[PDB]
């Protein structure tokens, strides 16, 4: 009945390794022959307010970083820095390295995240991206390096490595080519997200989630134009609708029969008129962390 | 964050298991698959069966097991209360380090959703007091496995097997007994009536204020006997000293009593919420145990 169900993470254990400059350690992603780790590795406590991450690196040699799987080092023959991601070139392949693609996800978007701590895995829960490009998760010192994920068939699609924390205790970090989401950068210093917004898309996924279940008090006799809803929607502190966002609905418009943008003119009525003590899958909360494509895993 | 343990060393485990056209998963330790014992059940047997009727008409060549790609030889079977043991003729390298455990009702633990012998998620799960489990489990996830892992060690504590009217659904320890009233047969089954795990609840709101969430505390406190009489009245457990004494460290770090957080939880059940929100949640969350809070701190 609609639990937040994360991938299964073997093939991203399969992946997790320690990376450690002097006692500073965190964890990275051995692919192929080439490990990925936050470039913050590199900096002490006196780097970190303000980095000079080039000239950090210029510092470093092959010899100054410790990788281990496990308590099994791999050895580093190469190192660069790509945005704010090391990739350090190791003599060994891992033999684990699954079928894989480094992928930018929109905010909205949801995957896995894998929480590791000396390289070691912790947990897996499920994240949605927020408006604001931070995500709410649960990381600890220690965590960065830990990545996001989503799986298709035989694929690990990456799109997540941990960074930091905001002082409002939400999270944020890059793809895996090392770009930050959102307005952040990797330096210990107060940086502010931009108002959050209710995610519309996945509030629309989850109401066509009510109707195939049976619960659908809420359709009205209406329809509205895109435009029209967005500026509504703004109103209400929920994002406006992409042309992506109406395609990626339409699999559940199909399902339902409910036309995306009938759907949008009931979601409009609930925002103006509220519940009036009504609820829908027996909350009286809108949920907004379930994607289409969640949906559809767990209904069919 | 609702967190499931890293699922990896029960994945290299799972298997898909046939007899006829019912299929379903398994679980591949060692030498050994183990399987809900109404794989061998026509959809038609499945409304009344009798399991050792059934089983004494099939052999070895009538189970197919295979791992991916890769069949395996069924080269014994035996039937221990509703789970079926086949013993193959090639053990599994990624056997992890494991036991089979039987859990209480409110301990929590992560589930495996797998589909022809293949995973598909991980979420985790409490036992409720009435001994069925609010899974999401579609048909052909029969098979799927619950359990928690300690340092190497995996203890397997679920296997799935049934849906009831109401949703929530119903299975097995690995010895094949089954949590709970029910049984294997498709029949609509009734459980009994469900309380909130208290002690879970109270380890979730000394997890809203270490997120700084606090609106609900008060100064107010109360006597554990009282407290209970309270949470009786509302279908919540009752807590014990053990349970007290579990959340000790949750006391400890935030510098709330336990009997104070009891009285927070007592306002809260006499005056709700008030369309507020804890954590995010317009309910009180019952499927945090206080280790799950601790170990996430
Ligand atoms: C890498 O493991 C950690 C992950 C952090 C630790 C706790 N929760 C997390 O998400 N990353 C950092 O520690 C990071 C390092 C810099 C990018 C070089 N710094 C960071 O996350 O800053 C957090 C704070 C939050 C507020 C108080 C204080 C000063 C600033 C405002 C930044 C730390
Ligand atoms: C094994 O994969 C399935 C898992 C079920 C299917 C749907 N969701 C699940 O969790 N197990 C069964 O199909 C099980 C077989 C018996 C143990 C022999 N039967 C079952 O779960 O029945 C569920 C229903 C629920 C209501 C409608 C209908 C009649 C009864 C009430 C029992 C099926």
């Amino acid at each position: 009945g609609f639990r937040k169900m994360a991938f299964p993470s073997g093939k991203v254990e399969g992946c997790m390794v320690q990376v450690t400059c002097g006692t500073t350690t965190l964890n990275g992603l051995w692919l192929d022959d080439v490990v990925y780790c936050p470039r913050h590795v590199i900096c002490t406590s006196e780097d970190m307010l303000n980095p000079n991450y080039e000239d950090l690196l210029i510092r470093k040699s092959n010899h100054n970083f410790l990788v281990q799987a496990g308590n099994v080092q791999l050895r580093v023959i190469g190192h660069s820095m790509q945005n704010c991601v090391l990739k350090l070139k190791v003599d060994t392949a891992n033999p684990k390295t699954p079928k894989y693609k480094f992928v930018r996800i929109q905010p909205g978007q949801t995957f896995s995240v894998l929480a590791c701590y000396n390289g070691s895995p912790s947990g897996v829960y499920q994240c949605a991206m927020r408006p604001n490009f931070t995500i709410k998760g649960s990381f600890l010192n220690g965590s960065c390096g830990s990545v996001g994920f989503n799986i298709d068939y035989d694929c690990v699609s990456f799109c997540y490595m941990h960074h930091m924390e905001l002082p409002t205790g939400v999270h944020a970090g890059t793809d895996l080519e090392g770009n930050f989401y959102g307005p952040f950068v990797d330096r210990q210093t107060a940086q502010a997200a931009g108002t959050d917004t209710t995610i519309t898309v996945n509030v629309l996924a989850w109401l066509y989630a009510a109707v195939i279940n049976g619960d659908r008090w809420f359709l009205n006799r209406f329809t509205t134009t895109l435009n029209d809803f967005n500026l509504v929607a703004m109103k209400y502190n929920y994002e406006p609708l992409t042309q992506d966002h109406v395609d990626i609905l339409g699999p559940l418009s199909a399902q339902t029969g409910i036309a995306v943008l009938d759907m949008c003119a009931s979601l409009k009525e609930l925002l103006q008129n509220g519940m009036n003590g009504r609820t829908i899958l027996g909350s009286a909360l809108l949920e907004d962390e379930f994607t289409p494509f969640d949906v559809v895993r767990q209904c069919s």
